[PDB]
């Protein structure tokens, strides 16, 4: 049985965060890993999402050419040409990575690990022993699919997996969900050239995010032209003699259900949810607590119901986003061995970026939830819509949208809410200033950047 | 002789800022133009800058096409395209900028003002008089052209203004100064097409930014194609039988001083510098302080030497940024017109861009500013430079590079230089956090947003 002072179950953003700090502090640590360090944002997440985003972009970009002086721009994508690009470049990150552990002294144990029915906590990979007084499950999570039971033909779908393993663009795609993967998805197969269908269960994608926002998302997608499928889900799924054709059930309110045949579909992509990776890691020989969906239970420092057993990032199943992971990972390397028992995530304020198109950006409480927190009569909100310059001379058209809610007499700064074109890069300091408590008058008191999207926020009334 | 509460002199940013404010107030106010209503950067500034920036974009993101997986984009950028759309896109400007006029019940009277001999400060336009007491004068500046006395064959150059003015793609071009409008114009003109070179009386642009930043900002342009002529100036310049020939003195320190004959000229650009509207006023019959360049001196409340005048904007040769001139000119109606008498604009922290190729964000102090006010032994920075993950599938490449200057053991941030892809819209939000006097702390407890640019400027190290 070989003792480390800190073992880390899950070599993705979360547990290499946390080891590296860990190390930095002194402690010897140890990172096991099943399959590929980087773990889902390196090799399935954030990053070959971004490059096919990128890629996205241009394609609208182009259209545009003429518009902007130049000759049109005549053709066809080459799917595989950027898709081994990509490929390669998650190779090279991958490489880099495993270079980060080397030069940080920390041991890459290659496995499945799982827990033992030992009384320290002790785990297994590939028959040999490790134990630590401070362990850390970092185990992430995966695309959530349905049953065949209640889809049938639902294995004929693929997930945000299969969509990286793609080697040629789908001539018709449909999307299922109407989360921000969803709608990523859809945007990047459309944008492409794909003939896309997002099908939601509801009127909007993005329910989550305030309305201003759901809204002018649904909107934009349309205007993009990717067909949106409102009340409408799956029933079935079927093989044909050429691509499968789904069965689908549309119940608007205030009409009957009708069922339609979708037929000639090529790639039927499900972004229903994600769930944890907990399932076989033998939690229940230390009765580690989970909740109904598998998720590890924490408290606010990161710890689970047993003491020296922490777990971080996406198999916690909250604020699913790859800095979050890693802040929590290393708040809680800083808590454990420098001593700072203070030391935890704030979990208040996390900004995010929706790579849709154009970007949405948000930060802090939507409009409901400023209401639910402070009360109607508490709450102002400030919001614009324009026509980004970038347009004055084009016949394709996108609009930004931003919306500010502050919350009493103070006009503290609340939620920041924005979709358009630069919206991606625009958020992060507006995210400092958030975080810091702003009021409007501190925006109000920054001088404007001109000509910029940007400015529109520090000049609201 | 018709009274006003308030009588503005020029339409541009800041007389038209500062006399919509004054009316929201109840002032009765008047504006005197004798050009065109929007001023500098609605006709010959910013807006028109911004659109031509935004076409040159286009050039350099056509040039990745091919590696994103399109045929290659073929040609000739027609000029003449986008210079009337982007006329008429002014039009539409200066016909809103009328409206917001008339809505507000502003007098618009058109034509040159001059300050009278009349003991209380009065104006003449066209042969009528016009008093108020609180006169703005918000004239502005022009571009600074050199005396054929000293150069001669200068006036066979043309400034950012005739740089509007132009219908057809200048085949070579030769840009004189090292400021941002220099850089601007010659990157524009590089990225469209022109063999352009650019005339530098040292070894490096925008030489009063960071240090970091006129290093790097130099090398991106000769990596651009831009041909970057350091230690020279011209000496003469003659129109030939095809062009104009540019003969120019390079005197290298260490190193003999070589004379160079620059043919087939087709543009001569100077981007020397500005020089402020003051000279037509009459501002002698009153007596009103001038420094030796002709700005119109003011104090911390914009108040000239006189009762009842003040100064605004470029005239007084003092942060010439259409935002400076609109938050001046506002900030001033409300001293004079709600009695606010602590009413003023604040010229620290206010932030810039330069819309080169990538473009710059800088607010607050260089390093060496911050070295000088605190002490060496105060001054902390941190930065970074990599290449953003658009390129990482491109043959051509572009960096980023970011810098963090902090100040006592706090480290409060004092300054922020960067440059960069999506630096002109990543900088609003710092600038706010930068005024509201954010510590490195407040930076790095901020949750970053992945994968994008601006992450990095919340995990420096
Ligand atoms: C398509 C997609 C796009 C996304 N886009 C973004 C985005 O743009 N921005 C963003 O912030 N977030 C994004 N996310 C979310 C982000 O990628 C995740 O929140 C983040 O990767 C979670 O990190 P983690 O450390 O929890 O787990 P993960 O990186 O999944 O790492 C878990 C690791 O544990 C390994 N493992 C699991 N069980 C075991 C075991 N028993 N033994 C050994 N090893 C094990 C797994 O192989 C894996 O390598 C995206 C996610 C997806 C799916
Ligand atoms: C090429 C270029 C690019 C620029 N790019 C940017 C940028 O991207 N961002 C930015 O922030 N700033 C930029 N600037 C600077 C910005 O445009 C100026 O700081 C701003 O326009 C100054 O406004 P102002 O109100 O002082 O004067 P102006 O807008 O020049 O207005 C002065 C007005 O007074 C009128 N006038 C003058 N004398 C009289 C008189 N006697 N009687 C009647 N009318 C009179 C003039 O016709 C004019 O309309 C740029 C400037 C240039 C030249």
């Amino acid at each position: 049985v070989a003792s480390y002072d800190y073992l880390v179950i899950g070599g993705g953003s979360g547990g290499l965060a946390s080891a590296r700090r860990a190390a930095e502090l002194g402690a010897r640590a140890a990172v096991v890993e099943s399959h590929k360090l980087g773990g889902t944002c390196v090799n399935v997440g954030c990053v070959p999402k971004k490059v096919m985003w990128n890629t996205a972009v241009h394609s609208e970009f182009m259209h545009d050419h003429a518009d902007y002086g130049f000759p049109s721009c005549e053709g066809k994508f080459n799917w595989r040409v950027i898709k081994e690009k990509r490929d390669a470049y998650v190779s090279r990150l991958n490489a880099i990575y495993q270079n980060n552990l080397t030069k940080s002294h920390i041991e890459i144990i290659r496995g499945h690990a799982a827990f033992t029915s030992d009384p320290k906590p002790t785990i297994e990979v590939s028959g040999k022993k490790y134990t630590a007084p401070h362990i850390l499950i970092a185990t992430g999570g995966m695309p959530s699919t349905p049953h065949e039971s209640q889809i049938p033909g639902a294995s004929l779908g693929i997930t945000s997996d299969g969509f990286f393993q793609l080697e040629e663009l789908p001539g018709r795609s449909v999307i299922v969900g109407a989360g921000y993967i969803a709608v990523e998805m859809a945007g990047i197969l459309s944008a492409l050239g794909s003939k896309t269908s997002l099908m939601i269960r509801h009127d909007k994608v993005l329910r989550s995010f305030d309305s201003m926002i759901s809204t002018n998302c649904t909107e934009e997608l349309e205007n993009a032209g990717v067909e949106v499928l409102k009340f409408s889900q799956v029933k079935e799924v079927k093989k044909t003699l050429s691509g499968l054709e789904v069965s689908m059930v549309t119940a608007v309110p205030g009409r009957l259900p009708v069922m339609t045949m979708i037929p000639d579909v090529d790639c039927l992509l499900w972004a229903i949810g994600r769930v944890p990776n907990t399932k076989d890691l033998s939690l229940n020989k230390l009765g580690i607590q989970t909740d109904d969906k598998g998720h590890i239970i924490v408290d606010e420092f990161q710890n689970t119901n047993v003491k020296g057993i922490y777990a971080v990032g996406d198999v916690c199943g909250k604020a699913l986003l790859t800095p979050v992971a890693i802040a929590a990972g290393r708040k809680l390397a800083h808590r454990l061995f420098e001593y700072k028992e203070d030391s935890k995530l704030d979990y208040n304020n996390i900004p995010t970026v929706v790579f849709s198109h154009p970007p949405i950006g948000t930060v802090g409480l939507t409009e409901d939830e400023a209401i639910h927190k402070y009360g109607i009569e508490n709450v102002k909100t400030y919001s614009t819509s324009f026509t980004p310059m970038y347009h004055a001379v084009t016949k394709r058209k996108t609009k930004c949208v931003m919306k500010m809610v502050c919350a009493n007499k103070e006009e503290k700064v609340v939620g920041i809410h924005m979709q358009g074109l630069g919206c991606d890069e625009m958020l992060q300091g507006f995210a400092v200033a958030v975080k810091m408590g702003a009021t409007k008058a501190d925006f109000d008191n920054t001088v404007a950047i001109h000509p910029t999207s940007s400015e529109e926020l520090v000049t609201l009334r």
